[PDB]
């Protein structure tokens, strides 16, 4: 396998630590990556060498410094393989990226007898805003329901779908089940009727490459944070005959053509009309040097090793007492799991006691916890940086955690 | 004088930085500050040790992590001398948080025949949201118009303050004039009309020690990135009374209390009921630090050696030939200028061959210059890591223009 996974970890600082004592098994990665010196190191640098306000005046720094961030979209819009950068708006993150389709195109294309399709897996941030727009506009939310194993009943969408579904928001993979989504086929399915379909890939762009003119998607958002880059950034692609036509969102600096206060406002062309103010910089630069850094990598070598890694633990799993997983047997990314009546909660506790971060609770994903009638879960995320070793650690400690609970 | 400039320099590495061939002359912080090594420094190694998700797991990293974060919460709340912590939410800068404010405060609170007060100085993210929600709602946007010499025309305040005013938005300090508004006097009489104020800081939070409490703003915004921090973080101010009532802007994850497809979703308690989403906690880590930074130099040490630094500026710029300055002669931070009949695009292109940092244009105050009637100005900002040197460095170039250009 081309993957080297310890020269990978000599990338990451953070790797290094010691927790509780002991060296640091950090399998929260789907809450957010940890990130590789030359990640902070192009961050840090620019800060020291090259800061100054872009889009704005003209002297040297500010002339360089907003053609780094211009070919940060250009670098963004091929990683993506969107049509153009043009298609591209930077935004703080997946959630600041579908408030602003939830508002800019939800308000002007969504009415009052309308319905919106989501499904019972989506995390909150592909719920919360919709049904903020459904409130606003009288519109009505529909959810595509799931199977015990975590994949989505597909079979319901002929009831689901109808002239008046103006938008299908659907998740690319489940941040808890790992579940990838027939995002294509939906997609046609989709736009048969007329429908948008916005795609929630914030736990698909670090698992293997992503194409959107393949997808064919209207919209489709990530965060900057989960792959290996610095908080506070994301993306937003939007099919430009669509970004064309959608009105600001928030109002300021840089997104005007011309300000009156006798004759109003004019905007100026997109992407720009999307961001409002002084953009971060600091974390656009950082993002860059992520993408730069994982196209090295290569994310076919990427999901070849994550995928071994992620059959080893699923067979070393077997051998706990009591384990119930949560979603299907192909999985990306993440494993959702309790242990015996044991909450989730404590279970967490001794794993981080063992120097094993994992999430506990309902991971912003209440629904999908309800369809299951669970409380809360624990989830193991397995990112291009942890180990077989690291596997073990986990299966040993649920293992202890089994015996002296029991 | 107790501020040592050069000291100071010191921990600003950009500073060595060549431009053109010469050393850098930056007079540009109002359009961003640079950074000193110890707010770079401290989000990098942040990033290296100890990075993960804030609000969501409790494993060791990521407790702290959140630690680390309401701690950066807290120790804002006392630089402005908020009464509580939770009275500030962090936001992009101070144009995402004017935003917010238009729009959860805004919508709720400012109905049709209603009117909201700005004036002819504002920066277009004191204005454009307003014009948004003038629009959305049906009300009007009332215009405190200037004197020539860059202060407000108090006396107008009788004819535009009536029964149906709702809101002033007002800047504290001007980006171009750098007028100082007197802020507790017409808070005052807002109040009166039962009229809520927004300040606008963004120009002020680096020149002096601001307190809102004695201001008594309803809200106060300002940005990291002008006071010696990262881009992507600001903070948007409160009265807790006010903040409690305001409805969620941003809807997703961390912002909710619970989530549900059947019954509907109910939000958590405010600031974190404003922050949907993961934060940028790197920009906070980073801002955090930036605090701890001026506080320590003590920001009456800072206006002192800025306002000298500026007295001689104005001073010397009197032996520039058909020099035009705009605004009060006790101006802070900003000297704005027009060079004889020649376009600022130009006196700013050979200023940038001379190694100096001007910005030139509208400055995104399209109806200040209406009011000068002028398409633009030159501006030059004099922060505390300028020098008497980069002051003599900007009247030579002006005069050797002058000669070459006549
Ligand atoms: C499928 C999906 N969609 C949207 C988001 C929100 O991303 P932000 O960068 O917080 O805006 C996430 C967020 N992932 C984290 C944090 S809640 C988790 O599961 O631990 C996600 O998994
Ligand atoms: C008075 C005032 N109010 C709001 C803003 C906007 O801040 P943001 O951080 O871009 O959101 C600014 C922005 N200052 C810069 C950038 S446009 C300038 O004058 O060069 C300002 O001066
Ligand atoms: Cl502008
Ligand atoms: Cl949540």
């Amino acid at each position: 396998m081309i993957f080297s996974v310890d020269k990978v970890r000599a990338d990451f600082p953070v790797l290094s630590r010691e927790v509780n004592g002991l060296p640091l098994a950090y399998l929260d990665s789907a809450a957010s990556a940890q990130k590789p010196s030359q990640v902070i190191d192009a961050e840090a640098e620019f800060y020291r060498h090259g800061y100054a306000a872009v889009h704005r005046g003209i002297h040297t720094l500010s002339a360089q410094a907003t053609e780094k961030m211009e070919n940060v979209r250009k670098r963004a819009s091929l990683f993506i393989n969107a049509r153009s950068a043009e298609e591209l708006v930077f935004v703080r993150g997946t959630t600041e990226g579908i408030n602003l389709v939830a508002n800019s195109w939800g308000n002007s294309n969504v009415r009052a007898g309308d319905n919106i399709i989501i499904s019972q897996m989506e995390h909150h941030a592909n719920i919360v805003p919709w049904q903020m727009l459904c409130a606003r506009v009288g519109a009505e939310l529909r959810v595509i329901p799931l199977n015990p194993d975590g994949t989505l009943q597909l079979e319901t969408l002929p009831t689901l779908f109808d002239e008046k579904t103006r938008l299908l928001a659907i998740t690319h993979v489940s941040n808890v089940l790992g579940t990838e989504n027939p995002l294509a086929e939906m997609i046609t399915l989709a736009h048969q009727h007329g429908a948008k379909v916005l795609v929630d890939g914030a736990q698909a762009v670090m698992h293997h490459p992503v194409d959107v003119q393949a997808l064919d998607c209207d919209f489709y958002v990530f965060s900057g944070h989960k792959l290996y880059g610095p908080t506070g950034i994301g993306i937003l692609y939007v099919k430009e005959a669509l970004l064309q036509e959608m009105p600001p969102w928030e109002g300021g600096g840089s997104m005007i053509a011309t300000v009156s206060l006798s004759e109003g406002t004019t905007w100026t062309k997109a992407p720009w009309r999307f961001e409002a103010g002084t953009p971060n910089t600091g974390g656009i630069i950082g993002l860059g040097a992520a993408l730069e850094y994982v196209s090295a990598l290569g994310l076919n070598n990427i999901a070849e090793y994550e995928q071994n890694l992620m059959h080893y633990a699923l067979s070393q799993l077997e051998s706990v007492p009591d384990l119930t997983l949560y979603g299907p047997q192909n999985r990306l990314g993440v494993i959702a799991f309790n242990l015996g009546k044991h909450h989730a909660y404590d279970v967490g506790s001794f794993l981080d006691n063992y120097g094993i971060a994992v999430r506990t609770g309902h991971h912003a994903a209440m629904p999908l916890m309800a369809y299951y009638n669970v409380p809360a879960m624990c989830r193991a995320s397995l990112a291009m940086y942890n180990t077989h070793e690291e596997v073990d650690r986990l299966v040993t400690g649920l293992q202890r955690i089994h015996r002296l609970l029991g």
